[PDB]
């Protein structure tokens, strides 16, 4: 896997997430527990992940192969499904992003 060519295949699936409005809005920056006043967040969520961090990882070439990228995307989703209640807007928005992601990523993984 050449990093620039891998980035060209993976990045459209990240943009597809960012395009989701409002559903990507809680995911575009790292969760800020001090601003949101949720001091238990880093207790429950051991490994934070968000779209901005995944973008930087993609841009800088830290994904050697596509399943590490998939793994971080799902970590983002999984953190929010763990921390947030099923009835909450963030949780529902998370499920929406995951639905978009599976639609986007499956053709890309098969082409890779
Ligand atoms: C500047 O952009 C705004 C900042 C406030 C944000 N916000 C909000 C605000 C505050 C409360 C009321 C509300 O409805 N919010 C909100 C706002 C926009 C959304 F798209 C959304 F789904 C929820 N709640 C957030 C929750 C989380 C979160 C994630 C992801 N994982 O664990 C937690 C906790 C992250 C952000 C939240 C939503 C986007
Ligand atoms: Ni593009
Ligand atoms: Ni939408
Ligand atoms: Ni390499
Ligand atoms: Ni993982
Ligand atoms: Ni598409
Ligand atoms: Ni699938």
């Amino acid at each position: 896997f050449k990093p620039e060519e891998l980035r060209q295949a993976l990045m459209p699936t990240l943009e597809a997430l960012y395009r989701q409005d409002p559903e990507s809005l809680p995911f575009r920056q790292p969760v800020d527990p001090q601003l949101l006043g949720i001091p238990d967040y880093f207790d429950i969520v051991k490994s934070p992940m968000d779209l901005s961090t995944i973008k930087r990882k993609l841009d800088t070439g830290q994904y050697q192969e596509p399943w590490q990228y998939v793994d971080d995307i799902w970590l983002m989703f999984n953190n929010a499904w763990l921390y947030n209640r099923k009835t909450s807007r963030v949780y529902k928005y998370c499920s929406k992003l995951s639905e978009v992601f599976e639609q986007e990523i499956d053709p890309v993984m098969q082409s890779l």
